[PDB]
């Protein structure tokens, strides 16, 4: 048996075979996790459905978090299946195309702002609320975040006005549910090129450098964050709760070179 | 007047209590022209009060809510400072509802919004409707708590924001750098507004003094080697652990 052997884990955010969640779902199911899968609209139904037919799961579900009802919806009907389940996966992240264009200051509005903090950061916490009590004991939550939520990086712009506020969240989600039993962490991805560079400008050139830069000398892959979320997620990080690991190659903790 | 030849605006004076009165009180001592700002028809009388006694009287109604009162406030001040050098964002918000008992339990999709909105988006928001009017060795400075940092019981969504806001201070020091604009941060302790005293390094909690005198010296050139940065003014609760 691999551990995380005998978990119910609900997996957001599955884009496509390189969806990072992806990764997240191959690792956990590699390791015997019984998983769940949502979509975003009719558009990613397809598809998904597919992608949990290969990881031997039924469950797929649409749940668009920009709306409590379809939250409230998903798990209900997710509840028909699983009365409890073990945590989830929150792989979801968007802020509109112009946001993230160049000058900070410049692209920046209430709208983009707006948008940016709901769906990147508090429809994580909105899921906990809507399955708080599906919840068992031991059950963990994950979500992903980057070094952008730490430091100025150009052209990300509001998405780590985000992802810091997603960061707090994490913590004070970890201070609120542990007495009950319940693990809440981040991983602070490297990266990592997925669906997210259709907003990303100037990538090709950005991953080399930081490769040569990054202490292991390559960007870690969807099988090395699955893996730390795996983890994450299992019972084997029982003391750890509120931490934002950072699954980078170590690229944070470096400067000056080269 | 270490400050003295400069320009600053300050917001979010309600009362003597206020940070921002500290600031200002501070701010003047150092030979600082200001300009104020109220919310309210309520606040306005109070403003204009203490505008006289700092021996200035800019004073402009803006709520950081509507990006229209904002670009309009600016616009009358532009009138008076065409051009100016920086401004105090003693400001935050949320409808709370929010900063009681469990946090996943009173936090809502719209109590998100509305923190963030006015505790973080506002200060830059601002940002951009002065752009324009902000001279060289120009400094916008904010006001947090230890919140953002560590979850404290009962801050629930503030926390958040101001985690945001700090990230927002980064940002906004690298997009205005170019420009001579720096950006921080005083993550001030505790003393409008709404006992660490025996575990604080200092024994004593940080005064509006204390907080007025670093506000201060962010926003003059002695502090000119610092930008995006987060100043624990808090007396070292920051940085101590178990003290009995
Ligand atoms: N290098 C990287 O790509 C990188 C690095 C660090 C963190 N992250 C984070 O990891 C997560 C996954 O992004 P990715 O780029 O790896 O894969 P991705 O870009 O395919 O993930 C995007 C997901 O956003 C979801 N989404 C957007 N709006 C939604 C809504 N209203 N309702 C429901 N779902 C919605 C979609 O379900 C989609 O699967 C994001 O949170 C992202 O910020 C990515
Ligand atoms: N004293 C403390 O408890 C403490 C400690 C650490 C940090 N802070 C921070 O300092 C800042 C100021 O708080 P304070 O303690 O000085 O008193 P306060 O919170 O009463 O003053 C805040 C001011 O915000 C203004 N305001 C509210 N909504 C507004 C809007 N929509 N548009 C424009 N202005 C608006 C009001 O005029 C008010 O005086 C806040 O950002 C707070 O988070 C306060
Ligand atoms: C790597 C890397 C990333 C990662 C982190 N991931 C994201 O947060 C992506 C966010 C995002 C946010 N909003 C988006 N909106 C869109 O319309 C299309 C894609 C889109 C992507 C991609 O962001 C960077 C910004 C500058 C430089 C490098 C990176
Ligand atoms: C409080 C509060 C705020 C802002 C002002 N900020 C603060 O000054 C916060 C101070 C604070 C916040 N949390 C604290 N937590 C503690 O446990 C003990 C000290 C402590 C102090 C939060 O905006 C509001 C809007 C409506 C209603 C209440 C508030």
């Amino acid at each position: 048996m691999g551990f995380l052997s005998g978990k119910r884990i609900l997996v957001t955010g599955v884009a496509s075979k390189l969806s990072i969640a992806y990764g997240i779902a191959q690792a956990m199911h590699r390791e015997g996790a019984e998983l769940a899968f949502t979509y975003q609209n009719d558009k990613l139904k397809g598809r998904v459905e597919e992608f949990a037919a290969q990881l031997g799961s039924d469950i797929v579900l649409q749940c668009d978090v920009a709306e409590d009802a379809s939250i409230d919806t998903m798990f209900a009907e997710l509840g028909k299946v699983w009365p409890k389940f073990d945590g989830f996966v929150h792989s979801i992240g968007f802020a509109p195309g112009d946001q993230l264009d160049g000058d900070y200051v410049n692209a920046v509005t209430r709208e983009g702002f707006k948008i940016a903090h709901d769906i990147s950061s508090y429809s994580f916490v909105a899921m906990a609320k809507a399955c708080r009590s599906m919840l068992n004991p031991g059950s963990a939550l994950l979500t992903l975040s980057y070094l952008g939520a730490e430091r100025a990086i150009p052209n990300y712009n509001v998405m780590g006005l985000a992802k810091a506020s997603l960061e707090a969240n994490v913590r004070y989600m970890a201070n609120a549910m542990g007495p009950e039993g319940v693990r809440v962490n981040a991983i602070s991805a490297g990266p990592i090129r997925t669906l997210a560079a259709s907003g990303i400008k100037d990538f090709r050139k950005m991953l080399a450098h930081c490769e040569a830069v990054t202490p292991i000398r390559r960007t870690v892959t969807i099988e090395d964050v699955g893996n730390s979320a795996a983890f994450l997620c299992s019972d084997l990080s029982a003391g750890i709760s509120g931490e934002v690991v950072h699954v980078d190659g170590g690229f944070s903790i470096a400067a000056m070179n080269e």
